[PDB]
């Protein structure tokens, strides 16, 4: 219960002690910068109890930024450089039917990038289940096979049906793919 597995991945830096698969309690791992890059906080970190002890970061003195991080399911809407000026900022453009959040656009201060946005999943509507489970979307409007991130999906039992007496509730919100849906008896 104590151990610790897979030191932290810290950007421009290596590993210089020995790695191995478990690390006990107490175990310290040393990372060292690639030149030029400036190390801040401790190059070692330590296994406490299975947690890591806070990592280093390894960044340009001058401030500089590296290439903005990937984003699943999004991509950066420019070409990506591979430095920045310290102040540069960069946006991000989700995939068909997923959501951003977060800020679109992120900047370069301190030699590091501000936190990016995701891109929540869709939540698939399924016919096959929604059969097997006696309900049917309240509004057949468009056939929506799919909700966005943050949409409320409402269902109804099918004619001669009620809410079975355990079931969640006929109402539900789409969140990054999770859709929780009702089901009804006879």
């Amino acid at each position: 219960g104590t151990s610790c597995v897979n030191p932290p991945t810290v950007q421009n830096a290596y590993i210089v002690s020995r790695q191995m698969s478990k690390y006990p309690s107490g175990e310290r791992v040393r990372y060292q910068c690639r030149s030029p890059y400036e190390m801040f906080g401790d190059e070692e970190v330590m296994c406490l109890n299975g947690n890591w002890t806070e990592p280093p970061q390894c960044k340009d003195s001058t401030g500089k930024c590296g290439p903005p991080p990937p984003i699943d399911n999004g991509d950066i809407t420019s070409f990506p450089l591979s430095v920045y000026a310290p102040a540069s900022s960069v946006e991000y453009q989700c995939q068909n039917l997923y959501q951003l959040e977060g800020n679109k656009r992120i900047t370069c201060r301190n030699g590091q990038w501000s936190e990016p946005p995701k891109c929540l999943h869709p939540c698939v509507i399924s016919r096959e289940i929604m059969e097997n489970y006696n309900i049917a979307l309240r509004w057949t409007a468009k056939q929506k096979l799919y909700s966005r991130t943050g949409e409320s999906v409402e269902f109804v039992c099918k004619r001669g049906y009620r809410l079975s007496s355990r079931s969640h509730t006929l109402r539900t919100t789409c969140w990054d793919g999770k859709l929780e849906y009702p089901t009804c008896a006879k």
